[PDB]
């Protein structure tokens, strides 16, 4: 084809950890919107299966790491769901080395 670049994830991909979603949407409903941005490799929706049914919030991994980027200013605070009066968060799954505050002395 034109494009192509129909491959595989990227060794280290990145966990986007999407919140402020109701639980009456899909992974079918959901996969495709990325999808028309990145070529989504693997989509989950956290859904608990005694209590945390749906932690409204979603699990997606994008093969470029680039790319995840664009979706993610293209998406958040962009698009908002029916029904949320907020719209839909977007950030990575990252731990950046943290923990401490208190500052003093002036």
């Amino acid at each position: 084809g034109s494009s192509g670049s129909s491959g595989m994830k990227d060794h280290d991909a990145i966990k986007l950890f999407i919140g402020q979603i109701p639980r009456n949407l899909d992974e079918k409903d959901l996969k495709p919107l990325f999808e028309e941005f990145g070529k989504i490799y693997e989509l989950t929706v956290l859904k608990d299966r005694f209590t945390g049914m749906h932690k409204g919030c979603a699990f997606l991994t994008y093969c470029e790491r680039e790319s995840a980027l664009k979706a993610q200013s293209a998406l958040h605070e962009q698009k908002t769901l029916p029904g949320m009066n907020r719209p839909i968060q977007v950030k990575p799954a990252d731990s950046e080395s943290r923990g401490g505050s208190g500052p003093s002395s002036g």
